[PDB]
């Protein structure tokens, strides 16, 4: 169980940053994720054995968002 | 028939603050309202004795803005 | 084949200019369109035979933007 501050580019929307949280969360791994709108900042906390960066990365990038690498 | 200045904070993108009318919109009760994005403000008018600002503000917050109170 | 600089006001999020390519897309003579959410700029390119610019605008507008006369 890691916790990872994720460097986002492009999130302005309290409302759209809202489907963030929730994608991010529906992934298997994915223990807890909070999104701080005002840092483009995506600190996750999930089991490492279950789930990636990648996919999480992935699925902020889907939302069209930047994932900086 | 009442008219309100409901203080929001959190609303930035003119495409969603489209939804924000449309679920205020409709709640029995409302006979209108209108968002002001850049006020933060959501002005509504209404009838008092069939809708509650506690209600509208509810539909506001589930958007995920904050109303003052 | 065109292609124009639709001018733009409204269009904030990263992630809802993700719709307005997309509903611009689905139109028939649309060969391509690209949103550039900092210039408020629609650049888009079409055959003039098989679309107009008041449809595409009119998409645009469905958003909730403002297109420029
Ligand atoms: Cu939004
Ligand atoms: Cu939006
Ligand atoms: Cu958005």
């Amino acid at each position: 169980m890691e916790q990872k501050t994720l460097q986002v580019e492009g999130m302005s929307c309290q409302h759209c940053v809202k489907a963030v949280e929730t994608s991010v969360g529906e992934l298997d791994g994915v223990s807890a994720v909070h999104v701080n709108l005002e840092a483009g900042k995506v600190d996750v906390s999930f089991d490492a054995d279950k789930v990636s960066v990648k996919d999480i990365a992935d699925a902020i990038e889907d939302q069209g968002y930047d994932v900086a690498k």
